[PDB]
């Protein structure tokens, strides 16, 4: 009993390492995603001033 348990134990832990590195890539995708939209508002907000000034 006890060496299947390790046996199931291993593949657990294997499954979790995997779930792991993608965790850890979605994250990085993810994170991507929020400094493009950061920086997309970013130059929204500096094309508005340009307006802005050429407006007043």
């Amino acid at each position: 009993e006890a060496e299947k348990l390790l046996e199931e134990q291993r593949e657990l832990m294997k499954q979790s390492r995997q779930e792991a590195q993608a965790l850890i890539e979605n994250a990085r995708k993810l994170a991507e995603e929020q400094k493009e939209q950061i920086v997309a508002s970013a130059r929204a907000e500096a094309e508005r001033v340009k307006e802005t000034a050429k407006k007043e």
